[PDB]
């Protein structure tokens, strides 16, 4: 059986250290607080979780965040308005759009996303940002929240990555992808798999590290894993209770480390984007 | 044995058609032309070679070509102020930076290269542009040349890219990289190789599609190849004449198809620059 890791303990740690640093930059500069927003369109329930869930870890750690809830009836235009103000307010150093937009009107993600100016792009999602990060330019853009928390994970294994074989099924923009380039530039040899990957089983053993981003519950079986492997479970997935895109017990078997689900990535990713609200509320004093 | 993908005959094909374009639009629009211009540092051999040959196929097309060499002795700051100008210029429709810079002085390329506007980055050079196909957006971005000009070769077999296993060797800026963007969204499974990479003869025995972009004179044997395989070869490498990336001997006996160097990739990149910058043209008008 493989050792678990422990996101909910190993964010714990995160945290605890990212609330005294935020305690002595206060000492250091009095008045000086780190500001973060996340606007949201559309009430659905799982973007309301995951929303507060963040609130909650930003006051546990003296982050000052503001939720901003638009109705689905709201345009694109109105959108806008509201990445504009927020881009110019010079006392917010990061926001972010929680995604997908629930929104009866047809708003284009894409140009909302990169009307958000680069140095408070907190969740990595501009293609300014993107675009570092997919060249190999990895220390003058925010990565994204759930590829951190990922690659923590991995690290915590003590496995050197360099000259590992890893598999990421799932090609997303919030995940999938961003998790191929900075498992490339920490010099595994990546191979990326998507809903057309012929013989996915086959693909998936090849993996001595796999990171799963497919919302597809318990899809990846535990035989397809290659024996010893460092197995990474993304997904949040509601069944008749929460299940991850792994089937769990199975995979348990045959990986040398897993992430259960719930407890795994999750906690990491809301870590990994407080860690960056912190380094853009530093990189704003300097 | 192999069908060779002949670059200078493909190529052919598209310059014409392009020229044809042009000329169309010029009775169409009376007196306007597309323009593109190159901006060089240093005086590399080989730069002066390939910059000469994109000259000379922008002649034949119709598109007005200035060449701008700037000594090895000039600031990061002076680059900057030819690179505002061409930005700036409105009849210039797109414009690049060969690269490497030749410099004494230890200038920045990132910083030149992203201050080019990305309307008129047709190498698909900008962080924008790197970004938007990297994530699938690949309805707004110029997508570098070598790429574009593989996925042109590769189409030219007739065989579908989709489910295929491509394996993409090298991960450079200017072709590793944005080859594996490129053939990811035409829904291929990717494997992305560099030096990091143990058992290179296996990742490589594993694709249906090679792409191999090392600069390392023959070093992929044709013994690695998977037999049927679609192999491109982006390699120049002079040695005790001019040859490829792949031990082509061995090679073709086990492809589908093969590129031949020289006269495989090459000239199909050049051809692509100037389909992109006929393609700015065209939206300027617009
Ligand atoms: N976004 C959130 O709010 C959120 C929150 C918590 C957890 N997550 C987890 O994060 C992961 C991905 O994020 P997302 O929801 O933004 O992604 P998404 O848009 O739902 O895309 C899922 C990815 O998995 C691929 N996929 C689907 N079925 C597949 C199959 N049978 N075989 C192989 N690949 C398959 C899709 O491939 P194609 O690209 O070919 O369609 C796609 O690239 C999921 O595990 C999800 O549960 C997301
Ligand atoms: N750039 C030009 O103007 C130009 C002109 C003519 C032809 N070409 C050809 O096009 C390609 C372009 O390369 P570039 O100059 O753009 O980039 P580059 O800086 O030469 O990088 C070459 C890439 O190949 C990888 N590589 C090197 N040795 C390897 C090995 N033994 N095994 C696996 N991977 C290895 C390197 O991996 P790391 O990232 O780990 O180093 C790197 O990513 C080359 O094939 C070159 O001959 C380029
Ligand atoms: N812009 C933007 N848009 C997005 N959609 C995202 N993604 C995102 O926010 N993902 C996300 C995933 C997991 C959790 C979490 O807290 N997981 C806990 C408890 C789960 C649980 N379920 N039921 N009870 N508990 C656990 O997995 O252990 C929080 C947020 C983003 O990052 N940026
Ligand atoms: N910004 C920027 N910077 C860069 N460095 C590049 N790269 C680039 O331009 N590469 C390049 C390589 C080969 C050729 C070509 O024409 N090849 C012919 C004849 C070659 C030959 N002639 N004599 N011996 N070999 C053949 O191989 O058949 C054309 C362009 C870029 O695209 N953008």
């Amino acid at each position: 059986p493989a050792e678990i890791l422990n996101g909910k303990e190993i964010s714990a740690q995160i945290r605890a250290r990212l609330k005294n640093q935020v305690t002595q930059l206060k000492e250091q500069v009095p008045g000086f607080t780190p500001r973060l927003a996340i606007l949201q369109v559309g009430n659905r329930d799982d973007s309301n979780l995951y929303i507060n869930v963040k609130l909650k870890a930003a006051e546990e750690i003296g982050i000052k965040a503001t939720h901003i809830k638009l109705p689905r009836t709201t345009t694109e235009s109105e959108v806008m308005k509201y990445i504009t103000s927020l881009n110019e307010d010079s006392t917010v150093h990061g926001f972010l759009v929680q995604l997908p937009l629930d929104s009866e009107n047809s708003i284009n993600t894409e140009e909302v996303i990169n009307a958000i100016a680069p140095e408070k792009d907190v969740d990595g999602l501009t293609s300014i940002n993107a675009g570092r990060l997919a060249r190999g330019d990895l220390n003058d853009c925010f990565i994204p929240c759930t590829p951190k928390g990922c690659l923590e994970l991995i690290k915590e294994t003590g496995v050197p990555i360099a000259g590992r074989h890893a598999v990421v099924v799932g090609r997303s923009k919030i995940v999938g992808a961003p998790m191929h380039d900075l498992l490339l530039w920490n010099n595994a040899t990546v191979t990326t798999c998507h809903s057309k990957t012929a013989h996915l089983d086959e693909e998936v053993n090849k993996g001595d590290i796999l990171v799963v981003a497919t919302g597809q519950p318990e899809m990846v079986k535990g035989e397809w894993i290659k024996p010893g492997a460092i197995v990474i479970d993304c997904g949040i997935n509601y069944v008749p209770k929460v299940v991850g895109d792994v089937a769990y017990d199975e995979a348990k078997e045959r990986a040398s480390f897993i992430t259960p689900v719930p407890g795994g990535v999750g906690p990491m990713t809301v870590a990994m984007l407080m860690q960056s609200t912190v380094e853009s509320a530093k990189r704003f004093l300097e």
